[PDB]
């Protein structure tokens, strides 16, 4: 089992200027449910986005795929492909890509389930945003109800399986 896990605004876009453009602890928090023991690939760019203290991200397997020979940044395990990154994998268990967005248009093909959390935060695309991967019909997907963070952003989650 592959699965995507991303965060967007409702516009679309999960990225801007190296980071993320909203805070959403409640987010983060179903983020590390979801993905905690677990094996989850990211890119490059989004391993070296991540601040100090979440870098490799306590209690996952951080497999970060790039063209680099190896990276300055301690803590992950480096593979040249997705598929060196995918295989072998965890038992009975999701590997979970977690972006960025060259990442997921590479897993997508090969990925059987997305999480998606949907930030209701009115962000316009600006013209080096990384935007949300958009599903075709081989996608089957429910929507839980709309929730109030404690910073007062409406967000929900979505969650698709591949027909
Ligand atoms: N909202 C969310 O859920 C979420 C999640 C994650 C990230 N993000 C955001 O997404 C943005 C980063 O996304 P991004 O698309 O710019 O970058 P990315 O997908 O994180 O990383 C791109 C890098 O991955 C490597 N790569 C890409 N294709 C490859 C291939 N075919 N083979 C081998 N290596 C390959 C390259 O690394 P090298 O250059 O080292 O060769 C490339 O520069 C940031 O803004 C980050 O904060 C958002
Ligand atoms: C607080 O910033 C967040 C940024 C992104 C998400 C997030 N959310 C969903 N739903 N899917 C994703 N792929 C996703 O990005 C995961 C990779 C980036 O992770 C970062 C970045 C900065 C700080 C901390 C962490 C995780 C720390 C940990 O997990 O310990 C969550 C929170």
């Amino acid at each position: 089992s592959v699965g995507l896990i991303w965060a967007q605004s409702t516009s679309g876009v999960i990225g801007r200027d190296g980071g993320i453009p909203w805070r959403l602890p409640e987010d983060l928090a179903h983020f590390k449910r979801l993905t905690m023991g677990h094996t989850v690939v990211m890119g490059r760019r989004t391993w070296d986005s991540l601040p100090a203290a979440h870098r490799p991200l306590p209690g996952r397997r951080n497999v970060v795929v790039t063209r680099q020979t190896g990276l300055v940044a301690h803590g992950a395990q480096v593979v040249g492909s997705l598929e060196q990154a995918l295989s072998p994998a965890e038992p009975d268990a999701a590997t979970w890509v977690i972006g960025g967005a060259q990442i997921y248009a590479l897993a997508l093909p090969l990925a059987n389930r997305c999480e998606v959390t949907e930030v209701d935060v009115d962000l316009p695309p600006e013209d080096e945003d990384a935007l949300a991967p958009v599903l075709d019909q081989t996608w089957a997907g429910t929507s839980g109800e709309w929730l109030v963070s404690r910073s007062g952003l409406r967000y929900r989650m979505h969650s698709y399986r591949r027909l």
